[PDB]
DNA sequence: TTTTTTTTTTTTTTTTTTTTTTTTTTTTTTTTTTTTTTTTTTTTTTTTT
């Protein structure tokens, strides 16, 4: 439910950090499950208990 | 008067989602064949003339 410049903001907030978002056979973003996880939580959404 | 770097055009390739067609398997379906109960036909004996 992020919309697609909420997204990049949030991989903009991420990306210059240390990580690196593997990519799969091709140069598509292959977003690892925990990946997402990472990104979301620090992205700025609030949880739904933190909220 | 010249040079360097970055933000815009466009171009190329891949994955995911959603397009169609065919085959295999499953369901409803009358014809033919098979099974059972039966009304008509055949045989013998006893009694009477």
């Amino acid at each position: 439910g992020l919309t697609r410049r909420k997204l990049d903001e949030a991989i903009a907030k991420m990306e210059e950090a240390g990580h690196q978002f593997t990519k799969n056979n091709a140069n598509h973003y292959s977003i690892s499950l925990s990946e997402a996880h990472m990104l979301m939580d620090a992205a700025g959404v609030p949880k739904f208990h933190e909220r």
